[PDB]
């Protein structure tokens, strides 16, 4: 075993907001000192182009180098399926190491968002739980985030996503908020990124009523 | 290079119910056909065990062998916290390869069960999601299912265990059904089952109201 690599996609929220810089990054490690040149070539849907970054080897603490290219992707080449190939090549290897990375691929669906209150029976406790599902989604590259008056909740954890019985993708996210701001009439919402919603944003809003 | 090993803890499930048998599962990959054979020794807290099976090999499409032992555990050896020690000897393998897992450690805690009705959102579509909440318990170990009518309801998912910001594990399980099941009143329930409950098992109830 010579060296590795390892192909990273861009975040969700890179590709879904022009604003934003999505990349894919090529990372090898166990890298040699008897054999320390690393070479990287890039595809595009097997089509060779030369704008990646490639940064100088870093030796570990464990004597060996870690190399890193990074290529920045089109927002719309990503979302219309494109296929990105790194290949590395390297002396201490018998054949360069090729690896492709790409967003999953099958027709995109948009989720259905839902907001429910807590349980009365939770309802006795200090803290209260709040949940979005998300639900119907494809492919699974989401991103879901809280607020109430304009400004980020912190306590929240989402779920990864779920394989669906029909083929499609749910996760829920728990926003943790004080009994009393529930009580108080206080307005949250949970908003959802993904390339099947319009605009690529929808928020869904959740109150005492 | 040679074979590698992996160790595979009891299904929750089987650990929390007698009628159950729980079982450590040690799985060899990458035998090749030039070297076939296979021994397996067990440990349980480093006393040498006996009682243990050897699976009939699988040839997997890479031309390689899939070798698996399967040692039964006492259900309060497992949650007591006991370790399993599968040391795996191929006399073409450089030394033999040791793998240990238990339990994890902690303060075992209870389960919190809350259902959820539909969104009203949601009750415009010809099928609805009846969420159950299960929060702050520990070890992530649990099983959930549904039942309606003492009968089960097969048509769920239920996401992995997720880590609370308190150290706590929750998790949400979602069942479809048609809407006109809920319309009806139809009584579901969803079945927790966790070491921390009392007889590892409690169930909460969800219908129209
Ligand atoms: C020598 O040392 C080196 C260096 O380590 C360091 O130094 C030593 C001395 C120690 O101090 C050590 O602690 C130090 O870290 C060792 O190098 C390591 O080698 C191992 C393998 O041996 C690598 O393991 C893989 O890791 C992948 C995840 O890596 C990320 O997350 C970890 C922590 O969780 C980080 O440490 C890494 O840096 C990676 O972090 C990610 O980096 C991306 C690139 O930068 C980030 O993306 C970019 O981020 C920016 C902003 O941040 C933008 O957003 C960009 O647009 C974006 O692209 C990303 O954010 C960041 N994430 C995080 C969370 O930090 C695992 O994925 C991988 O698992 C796969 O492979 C396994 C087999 O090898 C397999 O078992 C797994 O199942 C998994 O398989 C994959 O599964 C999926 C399906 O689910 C499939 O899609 C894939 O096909 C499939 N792949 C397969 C089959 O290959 C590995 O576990 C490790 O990453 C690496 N470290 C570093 C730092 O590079 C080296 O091992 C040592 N050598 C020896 C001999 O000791
Ligand atoms: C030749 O073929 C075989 C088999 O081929 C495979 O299957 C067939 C049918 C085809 O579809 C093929 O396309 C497919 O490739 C190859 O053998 C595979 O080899 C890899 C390693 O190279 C193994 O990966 C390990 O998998 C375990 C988890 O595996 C479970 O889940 C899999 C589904 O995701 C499932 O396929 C497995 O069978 C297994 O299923 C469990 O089995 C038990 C008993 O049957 C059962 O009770 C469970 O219910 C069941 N569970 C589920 C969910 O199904 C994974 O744990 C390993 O990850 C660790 O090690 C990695 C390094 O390899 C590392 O990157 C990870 O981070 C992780 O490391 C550990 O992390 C823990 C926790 O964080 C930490 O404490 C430790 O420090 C750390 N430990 C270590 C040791 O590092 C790992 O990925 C495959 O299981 C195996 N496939 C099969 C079917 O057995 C073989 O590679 C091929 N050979 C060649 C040369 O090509």
């Amino acid at each position: 075993g010579g060296p590795s690599v390892f192909l990273f996609p861009p975040k969700p929220k890179d590709t879904l907001m022009i604003s934003r810089t999505p990349e894919v990054t090529c990372v090898v490690v166990d890298v040699s000192h008897e054999d320390p040149e690393v070479k990287f070539n890039w595809y595009v849907d097997g089509v060779e182009v030369h704008n990646a970054k490639t940064k100088p080897r870093e030796e570990q603490y464990n004597s060996t180098y870690r190399v890193v290219s990074v290529l920045t992707v089109l927002h719309q080449d990503w979302l219309n399926g494109k296929e990105y190939k790194c290949k590395v090549s390297n002396k201490a290897l018998p054949a360069p190491i090729e690896k492709t990375i790409s967003k999953a691929k099958g027709q995109p669906r948009e989720p259905q968002v839902y907001t429910l209150p807590p349980s009365r029976e939770e309802m006795t406790k200090n803290q209260v739980s709040l949940t979005c599902l998300v639900k119907g989604f494809y492919p699974s590259d989401i991103a879901v985030e809280w607020e109430s008056n304009g400004q980020p909740e912190n306590n929240y954890k989402t779920t990864p996503p779920v394989l669906d019985s029909d083929g499609s993708f749910f996760l829920y996210s728990k926003l943790t908020v004080d009994k009393s701001r529930w009580q108080q009439g206080n307005v949250f919402s949970c908003s959802v990124m993904h390339e099947a919603l319009h605009n690529h944003y929808t928020q869904k809003s959740l109150s005492l009523s």
